[PDB]
């Protein structure tokens, strides 16, 4: 043979590179600092393609490049930003000299193995890395297969070693989809925004025009929040009436009965119902029922659900939750937290994972019992073919993780244990009473077996007194018949969880970009985070959405954005053309831009009134 080949391997972050290399080298790792200070280099000897080679594992630091125009406060025509103005990739963090670092460590290498995180974003970074390293590689084995791509979902021995055993190739289609989204959002975003910042610059005393922006995704996202605001302001409470009766059992208990008609919105018919029941002194039992029912254990955890719970229960904003989750993934405590999958792959050792939790004080006894009783089969969920559900991959304590990391890990773990636990079994009981012509019911739940609600106590069935045993035909003295007059209540501002659900429902913010957009409209102070993590539109945010809507509703409605993202996903699947999707979309929004500029009065008028 000739010279021993050197295999360069690149992960997305320094910690990832170190951990992966430590696993693959079985601890025979030799590490030294790179030129940039951020990135280290991990070297060791091993085997590749049945041959002894030298391994050289390092990393980048997230995206190497960001898309920008070719060449701030300078005088350019926003209309030119659609087609004329050229765009080019620039280093996302120039001080790190990432391209130079890759060239230096990648020089003279024969093979490259890509260990970037496995999403479309990661595939895009693959070609960032390849663009830097390929020109500097050794030319010897230059006509061989020199580029490899590892696929993995967790930084664990099992998943990382298997990745090496079945190396694939980087997906250029998925990489192109990321590029296309970046270029679309940059051009369309800056065009509509820069026009307004200049147009309104110093125009009104109480308006800092630099606060105005448009985004093909962030604006519809804000649109949802402002829509709720509008519903709240225009809400008209309605009076309604509820008939309720109280009954005395044989064991001298007051049963509160629920009206079969539940409620009424007519004053006269309400008075009519009260009159025909208030004098009745006896309630006849017409029917009884006992039904064993199940409160199901949760579906396996996906990203969208994690974000809802982290917000609603843990008080973490979507971006805060994602970075916390990503850090957990980085240290190998959970699987990759960007997934739509709610279905456990068949190969996955669930009992093994459960066994890992058998020693934590909070659920050791619960887990041990489950291992003795035998694990339940998780519910069949959805397999999006991206990653497994977000699952604990390693045991942990609050000492190891710290505040935010532990709180998120505890939920992910408790949620997991529940998926492999049993359903909650309870008794649903009902009694039907006849009072005059009117029907009434009283209901009650009795827990038979807690099931998963032991490890998830917040989903437990509330303790209620068992309904009295009685027979059809039995009669109870009516203790009281009253009619409640009530008022319908307005909705509250959108919670982050509701917004997440809305964005998922309308198909915007796909590929886990939802937390970015939500954080964006918060960072721009278009909404404020109020108690219960509610998103209350600010004055400017309201004005902006109303302004955009008056000019062109399609700028605010998620319809257009949803279709674009579907087109972008088709690029990723190789079912749509990169350049054609770019061209068509940019044409559509260029047309809307010119209409926007012509109809700017729709925005200006609202701006004048609100900001003098
Ligand atoms: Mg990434």
């Amino acid at each position: 043979p000739g010279h021993m080949k050197t295999v360069l391997m690149v992960a997305e972050k320094p910690s990832l590179a170190q951990s992966i290399a430590k696993i693959l080298s079985r601890g025979s790792l030799s590490s030294h600092k790179g030129l940039n200070g951020a990135c280290s280099v991990h070297e060791y000897t091993g085997t590749f393609a049945g041959q002894p080679v030298r391994f050289k594992m390092t990393s980048v630091c997230g995206h190497v490049m960001t898309l920008d125009f070719l060449g701030k406060w300078d005088k350019v025509d926003p209309a030119e930003l659609f087609s004329q103005a050229p765009t080019e990739k620039k280093e996302a963090n120039p001080k790190l000299n990432m391209v130079k670092f890759l060239q230096v460590e990648g020089r003279g290498c024969d093979y490259i193995v890509l260990w970037l995180d496995c999403d479309k974003e990661g595939e895009n970074i693959c070609f960032e890395v390849l663009d830097a390293v390929l020109p500097v590689m050794n030319k010897a084995h230059g006509g061989e297969k020199t580029v490899f791509r590892a696929r993995f979902s967790s930084i664990t021995d099992t998943d990382i070693c298997n990745a090496m055993a079945c190396l694939g190739e980087p997906d250029h289609n998925e990489a192109l989809s990321v590029d296309a989204r970046q270029e679309l959002d940059l051009r369309i975003g800056c065009a509509f925004t820069r026009f307004q910042t200049k147009y309104f610059q110093g125009k009104y005393g109480d308006l800092d025009s630099s606060l105005i922006s448009f985004g093909p995704c962030q604006t519809p996202t804000l649109g949802f929040c402002v829509e709720r605001h509008d519903k709240i302001q225009s809400f008209k409470p309605e009076t309604y009436w509820v008939l309720q009766a109280k009954v005395n059992t044989d064991k001298d208990r007051s049963l509160l009965l629920d009206w079969d008609r539940v409620r009424v919105f007519d004053r006269e018919i309400a008075q009519m119902f009260l009159n025909m029941t208030k004098l009745e002194k006896e309630a006849q039992v017409e029917a009884t029922s006992r039904k064993e029912k199940a409160k199901q254990r949760p579906l396996a955890l996906n990203t969208v659900e994690m974000l809802r719970v982290a917000s609603s229960s843990l008080g973490m904003g979507p971006q805060h939750a994602m970075q916390t989750a990503e850090r957990l993934y980085t240290q190998g405590y959970i699987s990759y937290p960007r997934t739509e999958t709610t279905h456990y792959p068949e190969n996955f050792d669930l009992k093994g994972s459960l066994r890992q939790q058998a020693n934590h004080p909070y659920w050791a006894d619960t887990v041990k019992r489950l291992l003795a009783e035998g694990i339940n089969r998780p519910r069949k969920g959805h397999d999006a073919g991206d990653h497994p559900p977000i699952t604990p991959m390693k045991s942990a304590t609050e000492a190891e993780l710290g505040g935010d990391a532990w709180r998120l890990y505890e939920y992910i773990t408790r949620h997991f244990i529940a998926t492999v636990s049993h359903d909650c079994k309870y008794l649903q009981s009902t009694i039907s009473f006849r009072i005059g012509p009117e029907l009434f019911t009283c209901s009650g739940k009795t827990v038979l077996s807690p099931g998963f609600t032991e490890v998830m106590p917040w989903q437990s069935v509330p303790l209620e007194e068992s309904l009295p045993t009685c027979q059809r035909g039995d009669a109870f003295p009516v203790g009281e018949v009253k009619m409640l007059e009530k008022q319908t209540n307005p909705p509250d501002y959108l919670t982050e969880a509701e917004l997440i659900t809305l964005m998922e429902k309308h198909g915007i913010g796909t590929d886990a970009s939802i937390p970015v957009h939500i954080n964006n409209i918060c960072q721009r102070n278009y909404v404020t985070v109020e108690s219960g993590r509610r998103l209350k539109p600010t004055n400017l945010g309201i004005v902006l959405v109303h302004g955009y809507y008056k000019i062109d509703a399609e700028l605010v409605l998620p319809t257009i954005r949803s279709a674009v993202e579907k087109q972008l996903n088709l690029i990723a699947q190789g079912k749509a053309d990169y350049r054609q999707v770019l061209g068509h979309t940019l044409d559509v929004f260029k047309r809307k831009f010119h209409y926007f500029v012509d109809s700017i009065a729709g925005m200006d008028e609202l701006m004048e009134v609100s900001f003098s």
